[PDB]
């Protein structure tokens, strides 16, 4: 399957794709302002997902830091980014069919929208400013928005049990982005489209 990543912002961002264990692709780019960067990804891929970082520093050998979504100080991503990292998510070809969503559950850093390419299914969108109306007790210093798990670790926020309800914190990321996960057990935002389609990121699609 193919992913265009586009960076719309008017910021350098450093996109990163990962399933957890591997890199996709290449795992990470550096995408200036209006920079687009198409990607493949195997057939059958099972919970990938893309994301933004922001801020970083690499040296010449492709390790440094990141001030957002930071992957074990790697540019090319083999794991997944430490939050806050607005989340596109995606599981290819099961059962003949792919799903899609964007996920706040692990914060928000840049505004994205994740869409097809090819025909089927709709697209999905977090485009809010939720930096910006961010509540005091979940910013995070280095930029974005963290989601409570990340800042407060208690089985209500993260959900451990698999009992879980929607808190003050969950219910400002979906004010702000209805068709986001705010927290694990969520009723689900997910889109599905047919198998084998192809997708477009972009980040600051506004």
């Amino acid at each position: 399957a193919t992913f265009e990543i586009v960076n719309r912002c008017s910021y350098t961002v450093w996109a990163a794709a990962s399933k957890g264990d591997a890199a996709l692709d290449a795992g990470g780019r550096q995408l200036n302002s209006g920079e687009s960067w198409t990607i493949n990804v195997e057939p059958g891929t099972n919970g990938g997902k893309i994301w933004a970082r922001t801020d970083c520093y690499f040296d010449d050998s492709g390790s440094g830091i990141c001030k957002t979504g930071d992957c074990g100080g790697l540019l090319r991503c083999k794991r997944f980014g430490r939050p806050p990292t607005t989340l596109a998510e995606f599981s290819l070809n099961q059962y003949g069919k792919d799903y899609i969503d964007i996920s706040n559950i692990k914060g928000f850093n840049v505004p994205m929208d994740f869409s097809p390419t090819t025909r089927g299914c709709r697209g999905v969108r977090c485009a809010a400013d939720i930096v910006g109306q961010c509540p005091a007790k979940l910013k995070a210093p280095g930029g974005g928005c963290n989601d409570a798990c990340t800042v407060f670790q208690t089985s209500e926020y993260c959900c451990t049990t698999g009992k879980c309800g929607p808190t003050e914190y969950s219910r400002f990321f979906k004010r702000l982005c209805p068709d986001a996960f705010s927290y694990v057990l969520d009723k689900p935002t997910t889109v599905t489209c047919p198998g084998s389609s192809n997708y477009r990121v972009t980040f600051c699609p506004t």
